[PDB]
């Protein structure tokens, strides 16, 4: 019987290392709160590189640092890659229907006392992480200030988190993008094969030819693609341009990088394609998080910088000299975007 590693964190500060993601979510992680000594699982997400969170509490949703008492726990793993995690610990994290818990030779339910995390589809249609109180057999989740609950038979089919104690399967093709979680100035993940703008060195702002790698941040609730790259010490620098601002310092905290650890098992390919062509149809479409796609901006003199294209505004931005290098109108049509 194996054990999960839970880590206390201050709401409003960066995530601990290797936070456990919710299946199918770009920006959602498994969390745990105690209220009057009772465990309640809920969810955490990145805003401004910091932990924010939500838990259901007797008819309402609680998200406030004060309301919550300021401290929550995040589920962490020894390694983010399932095969690496299994090798190191004897288990990996898998989401399966609650009913599958009878298969105890294969799966161990993630629980704290009588609480277990559960993915709920809300009345509004969104998948959100809440909890099953296994004492009462009621599932609950908070959204928009309110709790929603389900009891009875239906809870048996809902996805919950298990430790899987056999090797992750092989002989399949990957269709999902692999996103690595990390923080500002963590060691650069070169061995994971991060995706470089244009698949080549760019003519960069510092006067050198250098690779610039696809990164994702969240600021004031909005996803922003930017860039990441190693400094001379092989630590990870990053730079995001959005809403008139450049963010390139330690305020970045937690962020994500697009990686391809095993290039040989992908069921798709990435291609950098001019935006006007990328939107014109066919198999290759922009990779997107919300309205945004990774975008290589290029100046009249050939200088290049990896940033974000918001497709709703058709405005491209990237960090430069304290502002966001904003470009709109037909000029964006000629900028390369990441497609697959």
């Amino acid at each position: 019987e194996f054990e999960d590693t839970w880590a206390y964190n201050t709401i409003g500060s960066p995530f601990p290392d290797n936070p456990v993601r919710v299946k199918g979510q770009q920006n959602m992680y498994v969390a745990l709160w105690y209220k009057f000594g009772k465990p309640i699982h809920g969810r955490a997400w990145n805003d401004n590189g910091n932990v924010e969170c939500s838990f259901p509490y007797n008819k309402v949703e609680l998200t406030g640092a004060r309301d919550l008492g300021g401290q929550i726990q995040i589920l962490t793993a020894t390694e983010q890659d399932p095969t690496e995690q299994f090798k190191k610990t004897g288990f990996w994290y898998e989401w399966r229907p609650y009913k599958d818990r009878v298969n105890d030779q294969l799966l161990q339910l993630v629980r704290c006392g009588q609480s277990t995390p559960v993915i709920m589809k809300t009345k509004d249609g969104k998948d959100l992480l809440g909890y099953i109180d296994m004492s009462t057999e009621v599932a609950a989740v908070g959204v928009s200030g309110k709790s929603e609950q389900v009891a009875g038979g239906p809870i048996q089919d809902m996805l919950v988190l298990f430790r899987n104690v056999k090797a992750p399967p092989k002989g399949i093709k990957i269709y999902d993008d692999t996103w690595l979680d990390l923080k500002y100035r963590d060691p650069f993940p070169a061995a994971r094969n991060p995706i470089a703008a244009g698949g080549r060195k760019v003519k960069s702002d510092d006067g050198t030819e250098m690779f610039q790698y696809v990164a994702l941040w969240y600021e004031h609730g909005q996803p922003v693609f930017g860039r990441a790259y190693p400094d001379s010490a092989d630590k990870t620098l990053a730079n995001f341009g959005w809403g008139g601002q450049e963010n390139a310092g330690a305020e970045i905290g937690s962020f994500q990088m697009l990686v391809v650890p095993d290039p040989d098992i992908l069921g798709f390919e990435y291609k950098w394609i001019p935006y006007k062509e990328a939107k014109a149809g066919g198999p290759f479409k922009p990779l997107h998080v919300g309205e945004c796609t990774p975008c290589l901006l290029k100046d009249a003199n050939g200088t290049e910088r990896l940033g974000n294209l918001h497709m709703g505004m058709e405005k491209a931005t990237a960090g430069l000299a304290g502002k966001d290098s904003a470009v709109s109108g037909p000029a964006v049509g000629d900028f390369l975007v990441l497609c697959r």
